[PDB]
């Protein structure tokens, strides 16, 4: 049964690339309740919800990424539920960015553990498809968020309404 | 806590848009599995794997623009578990488009239910757009897929694996 | 003797880049052989011929982009001799494609050999150089030439001459 | 005081970036130093004015990215004196070009200790980054001085004027 | 050991505009460090950060200046260390523009000595190269730095954390 | 097992084919080797190196036009093992000038015997063949050569590095 392309491909990074795969989807799905919250006629935040729409297709295209390489090294695929998100309301812009930087950093742990393991079992293919297309983007997203975040709190968010407003029209606009 | 936007939309009807979110995701998560499958080196059908990414990407649109029209109206997206696909392995292009054609079946179904709802809570808005923008879309889904699978019949599907490959390339490439 | 460029570069590495060196101008070989072998007037299968010689003269840029590298770091090149190739007759496009993948499993072996070897040896510009430049193109080869495998073996091939001619037409051409 | 981005970076990581910054702006000042020097009325060699001149520049954006790399990671920047370089009088061009080659040699030595530090540390985004920004550029910088040095040398630098005018016309103009 | 091109060119002149040099130096040395304080994910005004790297390079571009006149006059440059910055933490846009114009003040205060020293050693060359190139610039940097505070200050920082934001956003941006 | 297309070909014309092809892809070799000799950083002459990499290109051209000959008329390529080159240090550019020259003289010789025994075997296609694709090239090639060992001699080569210096730039630039 073993695919007749299978070379240096361990079954432990088999089965942790159908995990990342699952937590790439689950990231997409959060983003997305994230953009439809942003969208409500109570909270009309347009470039707020355009910014998670945005980052729920990185995270989708993240998961086919994977996918692709769990056929390109001969592994087989096989795909979870794609649980809900932990919150239907996210309360405000600043606690959507908040809850956003620790899923980013929950992912980022997530993408260090699987480097680990391909290092431990000797793929270097493996591990420099996670350096080249992962790592860096992973440390780009935690930087992008800690400064929005930042910049709300100094703006006074949640509280100023103002503050919120001004965001999404200078920095997400 | 009514939306101030809220105006004849009747909670069941809120609740079945909720659930046809759920069924768009689900189907565009069956797509993406299918998309995966053709894609594997012991399959290896190119246009296959295209043909049913798109199809995955479109089901997303689709739910997309159910959130959407949640929120126009005034209604509350609750989103639910995506569940995982019936299958991992789907055996052979006309299995998978007779699969496929079975769940668009299903989701034309569940349309159709929500469209006598609508009409049965005097909706016209949420009538008119299932009618617009789901059930013609859904009949030609479902005429394209059973005339693919006609094809793939006549031609000698699943056993003569020369009809699967010139399928992929004079119909789907 | 030292060059005056050379800086942490062992002299298993650089033998080991000899090795590696006189294996990629061997795989142009082999290649070679099985481009004329396809343009024979009994076998005439022009297409099979392009994509043979195609990869024969990638592999002799492969071969050159590790003497270059040799050079960078200050280590001497060595040739030997290139071997002729094992048959002088490919049999079949199936047959001809089978033996490509188990010679492109044999390089990208010893890739992930070379690649122990700079780990091993505190070199990560080697290293980060192998990884680079050739375990994501040895992966993607091995994976279009099992796709390759794959097509041929559902089509009917070798033994319908049919399967062979329309594979060269319809993937090769 | 930990930044909300930090992640998988240690305080030595961190210390170590900051002591590749003050070399890099080191590096810069040198090459500073030796472009002027080939500007002066009694050296009048404009092509190796710019050819440091550029390779100033060059070593500026190289400290310029690690301390945006530090940002990147959380670090904090903490900047030093930067020293003076060792000489004022470069003497000729073969002796400034074979000054560059140790400097370029010396950084290029920090820069193997802090991947071995990072990989020590099991920090591969750190490694990469080294890898891709930093490690292939060295090498080049280091083999084309080899291949300066020894034109000059063989044209017969530096007791030939001759040999310096025509190596600034035709490989620095 | 007088220069062939050297001609009413006083040995203080000399060692003047070498001080100049480094300070010049020291000076794009700070508006660096300003600018990289700016990029930290816990200060996040990246047009600030945008704002001092222009003048940091600016400052560059007039040291370079400097060492082409004392070589064009037949100086000899003699480069001292540069010193680190008094600060790590620029405290707030405010504070940053504050030090910046204090900075100015005194290069300005030093290129009023050096234009001095010109006029009374009668080396008219020198004192049109001060005014032409150097004392309209800080003219103009100063005015631009204290309107800068100006509108900081009338705006309520560095309390709001709001002026800061749209500061950068709407002056610097 | 005669050819179908094979008429007015003998078998001693077939086997000197097969000579011949292996002669020109020794000759590719041996251009490769000077090539990258060249590139070393001890020797550093890249006009050189450009022109024996030139060289070894049109070789292996040649090596595929006898093949493609080889099965227009019907006769079966044999390979045999390529021999490494004579050198591998070829200590400057006269010498390896002078090396090239012998080398073409012995091609151009075995040409000659090919040529005669086509007229002698009454095969004009086979002699028109090797007249109109194979001898003015070589008589070419010599001549070229036989210039540059003419211009590299006169200018104090190999003794004078500056000869070579600027050959490689006027001559072979
Ligand atoms: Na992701
Ligand atoms: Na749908
Ligand atoms: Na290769
Ligand atoms: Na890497
Ligand atoms: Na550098
Ligand atoms: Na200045
Ligand atoms: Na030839």
């Amino acid at each position: 049964s073993t695919s007749q392309v299978r070379q240096n491909y361990h079954q432990d990074s088999e089965a942790a690339i159908n995990r990342q795969i699952n937590l790439e989807l689950y990231a997409s799905y959060v983003y997305l309740s994230m953009s439809y919250y942003f969208d409500r006629d109570d909270v009309a935040l347009k470039n707020f919800a355009k910014y998670f729409l945005h980052q729920s297709h990185e995270e989708r295209e993240h998961a086919e990424k994977l996918m692709k390489l769990q056929n390109q090294r001969g592994g087989r695929i096989f795909l979870q539920d794609i649980q809900k998100p932990d919150c239907d309301d996210w309360e405000s812009g600043l606690n959507a960015m908040e809850c956003a930087l620790h899923l980013e950093k929950n992912v980022n742990q997530s993408l260090l553990e699987l480097h680990k393991l391909a290092t431990d079992k000797n793929d270097p293919h493996l591990c420099d498809f996670i350096e080249t297309h992962y790592l860096n983007e992973q440390v780009k997203a935690i930087k992008e968020l800690g400064d929005h975040v930042t910049n709300l709190r100094k703006m006074g968010a949640p509280e100023s309404g103002l503050a919120e407003y001004l965001f999404d029209k200078h920095t997400l606009g």
